[PDB]
């Protein structure tokens, strides 16, 4: 599922994103954006061996079993590909644990490279939420 910008955004609020550790539901919408371009399937390889996966690129050495990720992690206690789902609930229960986990929203690369700092609110600019 590619998701639109609003209709993402409603998303995460429902789940409870939305200042989730402080971080505002823009800082969200913007990682997913630069993280997946809102696609629920997106897919990328990491050159340490992991992978990350869907919306919010949740990475298989820490978060989630792909059982091809040497001497990794399932924080999250999920298979990855359960992180492909247009549902976005494992996705975003998994986010809530990375961002407590100590560094905040810079877990995610595109997060700090892209959002961090910026107008976040324009992310959510017409929204009905
Ligand atoms: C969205 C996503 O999957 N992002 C991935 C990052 O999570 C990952 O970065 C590493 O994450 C781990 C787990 O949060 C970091 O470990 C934590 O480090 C802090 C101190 O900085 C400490 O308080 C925590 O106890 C510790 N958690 C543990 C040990 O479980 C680790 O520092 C991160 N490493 C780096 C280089 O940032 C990166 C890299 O694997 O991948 C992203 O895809
Ligand atoms: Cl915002
Ligand atoms: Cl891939
Ligand atoms: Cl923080």
């Amino acid at each position: 599922k590619v998701f639109g910008r609003c209709e993402l955004a409603a998303a995460m609020k429902r789940h409870g994103l939305d200042n989730y550790r402080g971080y505002s539901l823009g800082n969200w919408v913007c990682a997913a954006k630069f993280e997946s371009n809102f696609n629920t399937q997106a897919t990328n390889r990491n050159t340490d061996g992991s992978t990350d996966y869907g919306i919010l690129q949740i990475n298989s050495r820490w978060w989630c079993n792909d059982g091809r990720t040497p001497g990794s992690r399932n924080l999250c206690n999920i298979p990855c590909s359960a992180l492909l789902s247009s549902d976005i609930t494992a996705s975003v229960n998994c986010a809530k644990k990375i961002v407590s986990d100590g560094n905040g929203m810079n877990a995610w690369v595109a997060w700090r490279n892209r959002c961090k700092g910026t107008d976040v609110q324009a992310w959510i600019r017409g929204c009905r939420l």
